[PDB]
C-alpha cells in the first residue's frame, strides 16, 4: 500500500466508527470478499454521474402539484425573488416555467448564462430542465404562505467532488462438539440442551435435539445430529440455527457460503444471549465479546447446485386467498392450491408474496421449478410499481435471493424524491438478507452515490445501526465503507465536521447528567458548569460550520451560547441554539437542536419516517393534514439528535399556568391561548383551521400506529395553530381528543358545530384514504417492529394495524368504526389525562 493511503483508512474508520480492516471476529471472509465485491458498483455509479447535477443536487418530483396547492394559484402565476448584495427585483414566472427560462425572463427583463439560482439561507439550488412547479422547495413555500426567495452566484464547482484512486444423497449431519462459559451464575442449577434448526426464511425445513446434560461450564456431548435433509436438498441462504434452553443463547451460520460452497470444518461459534421473532435473531455475526460469552463448538464434514384451465369454482377460491392480507397465514390448503397454479398465480403480482411462500425451499426439484416459474417474468416486469408488494418480498419471510432480487428490481424505477421517502426502512431491510453482498445493498450504495441528499441519509441511518448493533454494524460498515470511498471528498469534509460537532456535543450532554441529581430541578451550578463548557469548545474547538444532519440544506454556525440550557425534565437534555452560517439567509432566527442520552431514538426516527409516508399518501388524494414530523436522528446508543420546531409549546405547559394542581384541568385554556399568540382575531381563525387539519392528522395516523393513549406533555401547538405529538419511544382511549381541544372546534361535549364538522369530516376522508395504502402500512409497521423495538410476538403485536385499518370491510363499516372512536375521546374527557399522575405518588 501507500503511506498515506493508510491515513484515509483510518478517516474511514472514524466516519463509520468501526474498523472494517478488523478481522478479529470472523470465522470466514465474508466481509473482505464484499469490501471487494462493491467497488465495482461504486465505480460503475461514481463514473456515470453528472458532474454538475451531482454539486447542485436539486430535489425534484415528477408527481403532480396538489389540488391543495393548485387553489394557492388562483391566476397561474407564481413569485420569485432574485437577489444580488443588496438590491432583488420581483420576477413574474407562470409555473411550467424552468430555471433556465426564469434567467431568459431576467436578463432580457431588463435591456453570461454561466450564473445559478441558489436558495437564500441553504444550499439548495433549483437547477436542471424541471418545471419550477417540480421543485420540492417551490412546493414547500406555496404550502406555507412563504414567498421564494433566491440568490443569483457561480456555481459549485465539481472539482470539490473528486473521489481518489481506490483500490450428494448424504443426509446433512452436524456434530455437536460442546458448549463453554466462563461464568453462568444465577441461584439453582437447572439441566441444558441444544437445538439445531436447518431455517430458510423463518421456516423451519429440519430440527432434531442433542440429549440434556447438567448445565455446567463446560458441557461435551460429541454427538451427531443426523437430519433428514439431503446435502443436494439444501438451497443457498439456508441458516444452522443453534440455540441453547435450559432459551438463553443462539447463533447463526449459513450452510452454504457466499462462493456457493458448503460449509465445512471446525467452528467455536461466540453467541449471542436473550434479554429478559426480530431481526437480531437471523445475523450470521457472532458475539465480538469473546471473554463473557457463550460458545458452542461443532463440526460439518459433509460442491452443489451445479395449457390446462380451472373450474370456475376453484378459480375464486385462489382469488379469495389473493385479496387477503399480508399477515393473513395461509393454510396447507391453500399454499398446496397457490402452488398446483403457479402459472396462474403469476398472472396477479400481488399474488407473489404469497405463492413464493407456498414453495417448499427444502427440495431441489421445487426451487429449480420456481426459477423457471421467475424465468417467464412478463406480468411482472410490465406491472405498476407497488411498494407495499415490493417491501413485502424483502422482509424476513424470503431468504432466496432471486425472489428477493425480483424486488428490488421493481424499485429501481422509484425517483429520488420517493427512495427518501423509504430509504431508513430499506436500510433496515439489510438485516434480512441471509448475505452481506444483495441486490438491495447495492441498490442503496447506487442511489447514495447518485444523490448526495440520499448519500446524506444513507450515511446517517448505516451510522446509527453500526454504533448500537452489534449484531449488524459489521455488515454495514462494509456498505458504509463502500458510500464513503466514492461520496467525493466535498462530502467526506461534510460528513467528518459533522461527527466531530456530535461527538463534541454527546461528551457535554454525558458529562451534564452525572453533575445533577438523578432527578431534582436544575442545579444554579449546573448552568454554570454548561456555560463555561461551550464557551470552552466555542472558541478552539468546534467547527466554523457544520451541515445539520437532519436538515442537509441548513449550514449551522457558532453557538448562540446565551440561548442553550439543560432542560429541566427527563435525563437532561441540551436545548442548543445555533447561528446561521449562511449570511445571504433571510431570518435572523437560530437553528435549534436537542442533544439527548436517555430516549431510543431509533424508535422516533421510525415512526417520525412512517408520518413523512402517511403525509405523501394524503398527497396523493389532494389532502394536506399539516403534521410537523421534525427531524430526528440517532448517533449512537440511547442517544442521538432532535429539531426544535420554533414557538412551539406543551399543551400541558399550558395547564400549568397558574398552579396547575399536580393535575387541574380546565376546558377553554387552549382558545384563550390562541389568541393571545394571535396580533389580529384574522391570524387565530387562521390558527383555528391549522388546528382542525393538525389535530385530525395526528389523531389519524396515531390510531393506525396505536400510539395514541398519549399524555399531554408530549403533545405540543406551535403559537400559530399547528399541534404536534413528541416523544415516540416505547382503562383506554384510541387518540388524544380531549374537552379542550374540542373548545376550539367550538364544541363543549355532546354538541355539533360547524368546525367541528370539519374535524369528522377530514377525520374519515384521511383515514379512508389510508386504508388505500393498507397493504403498504401493515408491511412497514411489521418491519418497524422486527427491526426497531426489543422482542416481539410476530404475529401479535402486528395483528393491531389489521384491525386499525379495519381489514376485510367495506368503506361505511370504517367510517363508523373511526366515528366511535372519537365518540369514546368524548364520553371520557379528562379521565386518562387525569390518571398520568394518580400512579405515581
Ligand atoms: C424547562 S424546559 O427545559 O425549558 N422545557 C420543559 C418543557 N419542554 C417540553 C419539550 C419536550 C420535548 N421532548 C422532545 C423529545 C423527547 C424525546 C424524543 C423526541 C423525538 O421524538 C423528542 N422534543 C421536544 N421538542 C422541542 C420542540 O420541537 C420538537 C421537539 C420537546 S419540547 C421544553 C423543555
Amino acid at each position: 500500500m501507500s503511506e498515506e493511503s493508510q491515513a484515509f483508512q483510518r478517516q474511514l474508520t472514524a466516519l463509520i466508527g468501526y474498523d472494517v480492516t478488523d478481522v478479529s471476529n470472523v470465522h470466514d471472509d465474508e466481509l473482505e470478499f464484499t469490501r471487494r465485491g462493491l467497488v465495482t458498483p461504486r465505480m460503475a455509479e461514481v463514473a456515470s454521474r453528472d458532474p454538475k447535477l451531482y454539486a447542485m443536487h436539486p430535489w425534484v418530483t415528477s408527481k403532480p402539484l396538489p389540488e391543495y396547492l393548485w387553489k394557492k394559484i388562483a391566476n397561474n402565476c407564481i413569485f420569485i425573488v432574485i437577489h444580488r448584495s443588496t438590491t432583488s427585483q420581483t420576477i413574474k414566472v407562470s409555473p411550467d416555467d424552468t430555471p433556465g427560462a426564469i434567467l431568459q425572463s431576467f436578463f432580457t427583463k431588463m435591456a453570461e448564462q454561466d450564473f445559478v439560482l441558489r436558495v437564500c439561507g441553504r444550499d439548495e439550488y433549483l437547477v436542471g430542465e424541471t418545471p419550477i412547479k417540480n421543485f420540492q422547495w417551490v412546493r414547500h413555500c406555496l404550502k406555507n404562505g412563504e414567498e421564494i426567495h433566491v440568490v443569483l452566484d457561480t456555481p459549485p464547482d465539481p472539482a470539490l467532488d473528486e473521489v481518489r484512486k481506490e483500490e450428494c444423497d448424504r443426509k446433512f449431519r452436524v456434530k455437536i462438539r460442546g458448549i463453554d462459559i466462563p461464568v453462568l451464575p444465577r441461584n439453582t442449577d437447572l439441566t441444558v440442551f441444544v437445538e439445531a434448526n436447518i431455517q430458510h426464511g423463518q421456516q423451519v425445513l429440519c430440527q432434531r435435539r442433542t440429549s440434556p446434560k447438567p448445565f455446567t461450564e463446560e458441557v461435551l456431548w460429541n454427538v451427531w445430529l443426523e437430519f433428514s435433509i439431503k446435502i443436494k436438498d439444501l438451497p443457498k441462504g439456508a441458516l444452522l440455527n443453534l440455540q441453547i434452553y435450559c432459551l438463553l443463547y443462539y447463533v447463526n451460520l449459513l450452510l452454504i457460503d457466499h462462493r456457493f460452497l458448503l460449509r465445512r470444518g471446525e467452528y467455536v461459534l461466540h453467541m449471542w444471549q436473550i434479554s429478559g421473532f426480530n431481526a437480531d435473531k437471523l445475523t450470521s455475526a457472532t458475539n465480538p465479546d469473546k471473554e463473557n460469552s457463550m460458545s458452542i463448538s461443532i463440526l460439518l464434514d459433509n460442491h452443489p447446485i451445479a395449457r390446462a384451465e380451472m373450474p370456475n369454482q376453484l378459480r375464486k377460491q385462489l382469488e379469495a386467498i389473493i385479496a387477503t392480507d399480508p399477515l393473513n397465514p395461509l393454510t396447507a390448503e391453500d399454499k398446496e392450491l397457490l402452488w398446483h397454479f403457479r402459472y396462474e398465480s403469476l398472472k396477479h403480482p400481488k399474488a407473489y408474496p404469497k405463492l413464493f411462500s407456498s414453495v417448499k425451499w427444502g427440495q431441489q426439484e421445487i426451487v429449480a421449478k420456481t426459477y423457471q416459474l421467475l424465468a417467464r417474468r412478463e406480468v411482472w416486469d410490465q406491472s405498476a410499481l407497488d411498494v407495499g408488494l415490493t417491501m413485502q418480498l424483502l422482509d424476513c419471510n424470503f431468504s432466496d435471493e432471486n425472489v428477493r432480487a425480483i424486488a428490488v428490481q421493481k424499485l429501481e424505477s422509484l425517483e429520488d424524491d420517493d427512495v427518501l421517502h423509504y430509504l431508513l426502512q430499506l436500510v433496515q431491510a439489510v438485516k434480512f438478507e441471509p448475505y452481506h453482498d444483495s441486490a438491495l445493498a447495492r441498490f442503496l450504495l447506487k442511489r447514495g452515490l447518485r444523490n448526495k441528499r440520499i448519500g446524506h441519509f444513507l450515511f446517517w441511518f448505516l451510522r446509527s445501526e453500526i454504533a448500537q448493533s452489534r449484531h449488524y454494524q459489521q455488515r454495514f460498515a462494509v456498505i458504509l465503507e463502500a458510500y464513503l470511498r466514492g461520496c467525493g471528498t466535498a462530502m467526506l469534509h461534510d460528513f467528518t465536521q459533522q461527527v466531530q460537532v456530535i461527538e463534541m456535543l454527546q461528551k457535554v450532554t454525558l458529562d451534564i447528567k452525572s453533575l445533577s441529581a438523578e432527578k431534582y430541578d436544575v442545579s444554579s451550578q449546573v448552568i454554570s458548569q454548561l456555560k463555561q463548557k461551550l464557551e470552552n469548545l466555542q472558541n478552539s474547538q468546534l467547527p466554523e460550520s457544520f451541515r445539520v444532519p437532519y436538515d442537509p440544506g441548513l449550514k449551522a454556525g457558532a453557538l448562540a451560547i446565551e440561548k442553550c440550557k439543560v432542560m429541566a425534565s427527563k435525563k437532561k437534555p441540551l436545548w442548543l441554539e445555533f447561528k446561521c452560517a449562511d449570511p445571504t439567509a433571510l431570518s435572523n432566527e437560530t437553528i435549534g437542536i436537542i442533544f439527548k442520552h436517555g430516549d431510543d431514538l431509533r424508535q422516533d426516527m421510525l415512526i417520525l419516517q412512517i408520518l413523512r409516508i402517511m403525509e405523501s399518501i394524503w398527497e396523493t388524494e389532494s389532502l394536506d393534514l399539516c403534521l410537523l414530523p421534525y427531524g430526528c436522528i440517532s448517533t449512537g446508543d440511547k442517544i442521538g439528535m432532535i429539531e426544535i420546531v420554533k414557538d412551539a409549546t406543551t399543551i400541558a405547559k399550558i395547564q400549568q399556568s397558574t398552579v396547575g394542581n399536580t393535575g387541574a384541568f380546565k376546558d377553554e385554556v387552549l382558545n384563550h391561548w390562541l389568541k393571545e399568540k394571535s396580533p389580529t382575531e384574522e391570524k387565530f381563525q387562521a390558527a383555528v383551521e391549522r388546528f382542525v387539519y393538525s389535530c385530525a392528522g395526528y389523531c389519524v395516523a396515531t390510531f393506525v400506529l396505536g400510539i395514541g393513549d398519549r399524555h399531554n406533555d408530549n403533545i405540543m401547538i406551535t403559537e400559530t395553530g399547528n399541534l404536534f405529538h413528541i416523544d415516540f419511544g416505547h382503562e383506554r382511549v384510541p387518540f388524544v381528543l380531549t374537552p379542550d381541544f374540542l373548545f376550539v372546534m367550538g364544541t363543549s361535549g355532546k354538541k355539533t358545530s360547524p368546525h367541528f364538522q370539519k374535524f369528522q369530516d377530514i377525520c374519515v376522508k384521511a383515514y379512508l384514504a389510508l386504508r388505500h395504502h393498507t397493504n403498504l402500512l401493515i408491511i412497514l409497521f411489521s418491519m418497524m417492529l422486527m427491526t426497531g423495538m426489543p422482542q416481539l410476538t410476530s404475529k401479535e403485536d402486528i395483528e393491531y394495524i389489521r384491525d386499525a385499518l379495519t381489514v376485510g370491510k367495506n368503506e361505511e363499516d370504517a367510517k363508523k368504526y373511526f366515528l366511535d372512536q372519537i365518540e369514546v375521546c368524548r364520553d371520557k374527557g379528562w379521565t386518562v389525562q387525569f390518571n398520568w399522575f394518580l400512579h405515581l405518588v
